[PDB]
């Protein structure tokens, strides 16, 4: 009576002035006609979805709506808000109050505008609304996804759907550049065909309805020529490509230069360069160019606190105006912290752009990755200021940790991770949460088990619990209360592991239905080895038979493609056999 519903992003400033109220069958709708365009849409498709009427005029007694920019000048807007202004705030910022009936948007631009009705469609539940004040507005000024992994890529509907998901959590960045693209990349100097380039429209048009930057990469790294007649055809073959995709409304662009063996740091970036001159400024209405150099990552950068060869040229041959993007101390590493991106940023004497590579499993693909952003710093908006996640090839799955991303790029400073995780569930699966919860916290940390790793650990509190089990063990300590609440562990990973299976929508289950299996195996063998624990009481019989079980359910795991919970429940049971308790 009445409270604030989960929010992503969490916003700048928000408090509970009010009591809330219901919002009528029909509201009152004022400034529609100035307010800007795609905030509007959004806000006319709510309406419909939820079964609330907007009055052709006034009252009664209507809920009033009222929206529009702070350039934009209303009445009604200024008395609405009745003390907030969006007036002092950056691009992308708003503010809301709903006021005992009156509901008040007003962003600094059109930007701000759409992410206040996304703030609004969050904000209302049944027609109850709570009474709040709001100023809000991004901490990092580009949030998105780079869909730049190797795998098949996202389909077209996949797309689409990921592009509205961004919309709606406010992340405003779209970075297209699949690996296996062949036009991107392998075939790179070639058209898209008809029927690609007609889906590519839909893309570019999608994404300005929903303010996202739709960002064309390309990567000629492979073959592209650089000297003579050679390399003015192939730097043609880059305009040509780029100019194709302006020529259908794609106003920013990356070209990419990693993994590839050339390390011709010059040449690189005096191909950046002169896109930037030829065709950058000389559109006029085309963002920074963006690139990732073919040393992207700390290690490979750096030596000595000082850049490396490749990293020194390009460093001083890049225009300043260029964005470029690395990944942190890794490829695939733990954290950035604070001191890795003053390092970097020094180095190209710029805020830095982030790649970041979770939750992408295209290095080991028998995990899902479901965690959320874990280990960036929460200062790093100091010398970042362009942040985007490469996700799954499993697009749907790829949310959770995507909507994460868009807490902390959105509010850093107040971004905790495992509250992050929880709303992210929370608000993505419903009624299904709890029990996906469950599964999805043993699926969180990535590890090749050599150079890839990252995210949080899989289910810390199950395995600080499974330690002390064995604490108590080794002293030769009474630990059935602690072996009895184990029991109710593995029996809820396997409750709700068969709930996901029986009662996730489709698009998610054909995602996950192995790695569901996988933990349901292993809690099964989880269960076994406390049997085999408990077999204590001398009984040979009941050890032998719960041993050849968990040996079972572990091999089992072991050979399935499917990975999941590696150092808690797999682990479980390897310590479980290798604890030699039959001695005297
Ligand atoms: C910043 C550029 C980047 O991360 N490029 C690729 C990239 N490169 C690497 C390290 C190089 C590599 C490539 C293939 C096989 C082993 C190692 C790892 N990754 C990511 C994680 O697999 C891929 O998704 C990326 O597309
Ligand atoms: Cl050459
Ligand atoms: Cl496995
Ligand atoms: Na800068």
């Amino acid at each position: 009576q009445v409270l604030v519903p989960n929010l992503n992003p969490t916003p700048e400033n928000l408090e509970v002035v009010g009591d809330g109220f219901k919002i009528t069958s029909s509201i009152n709708l004022v400034g529609e006609e100035e307010a800007d365009e795609n905030a509007v849409n959004a806000l006319r498709e709510f309406l419909t979805a939820n079964n609330i009427e907007i009055n052709s005029e006034n009252d009664p007694n209507s809920t009033t709506l009222i929206i529009g920019e702070v350039d934009d000048d209303i009445p009604e807007l200024d008395e609405a808000l009745n003390g907030t202004t969006a007036e002092n705030l950056k691009e992308e910022g708003y503010a809301l109050v709903s006021n005992d009936g009156k509901i008040a948007i007003e962003g600094k631009d059109g930007d701000g505008t759409f992410y206040g009705v996304q703030t609004f469609k969050q904000l209302v539940k049944e027609s109850n609304i709570p009474e709040v004040n709001i100023t809000d507005y991004p901490t990092v000024s580009a949030r998105g996804i780079v869909e730049g992994f190797y795998g098949t890529p996202w389909t077209h509907q996949d797309r689409l759907d990921q592009i509205k998901f961004y919309g709606e959590n406010k992340l405003n960045t779209y970075i297209y550049a699949p690996k296996d693209d062949p036009y991107h990349r392998e075939k790179w100097r070639e058209p898209y065909p008809e029927s690609e380039m007609q889906r590519m429209q839909e893309l570019i048009n999608a994404s300005a309805e929903n303010k996202v930057d739709f960002v064309f990469g390309i990567s000629p790294g492979i073959d592209i020529r650089f000297d003579g007649d050679a390399g003015e055809e192939d730097f043609n073959h880059l305009i040509t490509k780029a100019e194709s995709l302006y020529d259908m409304g794609v106003r920013s662009f990356a070209i990419y230069w990693d993994d590839i063996q050339d390390k011709s740091a010059a040449k690189h970036a005096q191909v950046l360069n002169r896109f930037n001159e030829e065709f950058v400024k000389a559109k006029g209405d085309v963002k920074p160019l963006i690139t990732v150099p073919t040393e992207y990552d700390t290690g490979a950068m750096v030596s000595n606190g000082q850049p490396r060869a490749y990293t020194r040229i390009f460093a001083e041959t890049v225009d300043p105006s260029i964005e470029v993007m690395w990944t942190g101390p890794g490829v695939v590493t733990n954290e950035i912290p604070l001191s890795d991106a003053q390092l970097i940023s020094g180095i190209y004497d710029r805020n830095m752009a982030v790649w970041w590579n979770y939750p992408v499993t295209d290095y080991f693909k028998g995990k899902l990755a479901l965690g959320p952003m874990h280990g960036l710093d929460k200062g790093l908006n100091q010398y970042v200021d362009f942040f985007t996640v490469n996700p799954m090839e499993h697009a749907e799955l790829s949310k959770i940790s995507i909507h994460t991303a868009a807490d902390y790029s959105w509010n850093m400073d107040n971004y905790d991770y495992d509250k992050a995780w929880n709303r992210a569930i929370d608000m993505l699966y419903g009624d299904l949460a709890e029990d996906m919860k469950v599964f999805a916290n043993h699926s969180t940390r990535m590890d090749n088990k050599t150079w890839a790793k990252s995210g949080r650990e899989d289910a810390p509190e199950l395995r600080a619990k499974m330690d002390e089990l064995w604490n108590k063990l080794s002293s030769k300590e009474d630990a059935s209360a602690l072996i009895e609440e184990l029991y109710g562990e593995f029996a809820r990973m396997e409750e709700a592991c068969n709930n996901l299976k029986a009662n996730l929508p489709e698009v998610a289950l054909e995602e996950c239905s192995r790695q569901l299996d996988e933990l349901i195996t292993l809690a099964q063998g989880d269960k076994a080895s406390l049997d085999m624990i408990v077999a204590l009481n001398e009984d040979t019989e009941a050890y032998e038979s719960a041993k050849e079980i968990a040996q079972n359910k572990l091999n089992t795991a072991l050979s399935s493609f499917a990975v999941i919970s590696e150092k808690v429940a797999q682990s479980f049971i390897q310590e479980a056999l290798s604890f030699d308790l039959t001695l005297i």
